[PDB]
């Protein structure tokens, strides 16, 4: 494992932080890059068993006001538990068909995903969401988020991809996957 290589350790723990935290933006990386980060993100879970939950927050430091809307829209997603239904259409919407330009178009993605309009409007104006939006930004600050994608464990560690199983990707994934495990059981 040797810290400094695959996982760094923060000069200062974050207390009260999720067992596993991922940070992402609907604005970067682009295309296949976003879709493979997604795969990796997914496998870390088919291997992080027994009570260890994964959390994923959006970061607004990319996108401006459409970015602050997306961070709010992601809070609605987590509230409604529709993360796996709106991720790709949101991703493809903002980036691929470049159709999402306003907070309204975001709404169109949820509705076109099966979520009722009033359910969505009720969450977007709901409190739970306002508290998730603040909860997301805090986390970004607490770890002094620099950029994405990023993953932290127990609030102690910052996973570290680029000093690890280079070539391939499957080989990459099992290590990024194996690393997160330890830190949990650590
Ligand atoms: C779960 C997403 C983890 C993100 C780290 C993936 C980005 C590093 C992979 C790109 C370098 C091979």
């Amino acid at each position: 494992y040797e810290d400094g290589k695959q996982y760094t350790t923060l000069e200062k723990p974050v207390a009260g932080a999720p067992q596993v935290l991922e940070f992402f933006s609907f604005f970067c990386p682009h295309a296949y890059q976003f879709e493979e980060v997604l795969h990796i993100s997914d496998n870390v879970k088919k291997k992080l068993p027994e009570g260890v939950k994964m959390t994923k927050y959006h970061v607004n430091f990319m996108g401006g006001d459409l970015g602050k809307d997306l961070t709010q829209a992601w809070a609605v997603a987590m509230a409604l538990g529709v993360e796996d239904k709106v991720t790709v259409p949101l991703f493809e919407g903002v980036q691929k068909t470049q159709t999402i330009r306003s907070a309204s178009d975001i709404r169109d993605v949820f509705i076109n995903a099966g979520i009722k309009g009033e359910e969505y409007d009720a969450a977007w104006n709901s409190f739970v969401v306002k508290s998730l939006v603040a909860q997301q930004e805090k986390a970004a600050a607490d770890v002094q988020l620099r950029g994405v994608p990023a993953m932290f464990v127990n609030g102690k560690y910052q996973l570290n991809p680029q000093g690890m199983d280079t070539s391939n990707m499957d080989v990459f994934v099992q290590q990024y996957a194996d690393t997160v495990k330890y830190l949990s059981e650590k």
